[PDB]
């Protein structure tokens, strides 16, 4: 029940982080998670997130801490990359620890799982709505309810600012 070595998300160990590990697919259950990208350690930009993810042979966990110290993110079946079309598959889900742990799994309504653009990263879709959105600097973020996951707003408000962001891998 510990965050990866070198992670700065140690606040999760007091939020019962095993709630998230239990929601991982049995595919990756039992595999230790490791820190693949950290904004504090490796710099903050969407480009660096893509570059740090290019060598991952594993699904990933996106862990975001906003300026209200609320922690949330996503489990992606595919490492985050630039593409000209949506990717990711049915095991992709969103999660939040605010105000308590909640998971938002695939609803089967659409397959708008992940969209990695040059200037934004994006999860969830349907009617032009985004479940989770991050700008090119991984600074301004947004979270709405989307049909892909039937999620709640992951943080206190729709808009948030990234205080710290990490990507964990299992390979």
């Amino acid at each position: 029940g510990l965050v990866p070595r070198g992670s700065h998300m140690a606040l999760l160990e007091n939020m019962h982080i095993e709630q998230l590990a239990r929601r991982l697919p049995a595919r990756v259950q039992g595999y230790p998670w490791r820190l693949a990208y950290s904004t504090l350690e490796h710099g903050t930009s969407l480009k660096t997130l893509y570059r740090k993810s290019a060598s991952l042979d594993s699904p990933v966990l996106l862990v975001i801490k906003d300026m209200d110290n609320q922690i949330f993110g996503a489990y992606a079946t595919h490492p985050f990359k630039f593409s000209d079309h949506y990717y990711g598959t049915g095991e992709t889900f969103l999660y939040t620890f605010s105000p308590h742990f909640k998971v938002f799994k695939w609803s089967g309504e659409n397959s708008y799982f992940i969209n990695g653009d040059i200037s934004s990263l994006e999860l969830g879709g349907g009617g032009g709505r985004f479940g989770l959105w991050l700008d090119a600097d991984l600074y301004h973020g947004r979270s709405n309810s989307c049909s892909t996951f039937n999620n709640d707003i992951l943080s206190k408000k729709e808009d948030f600012i990234v205080q710290d962001l990490e990507v964990w891998a299992f390979d």
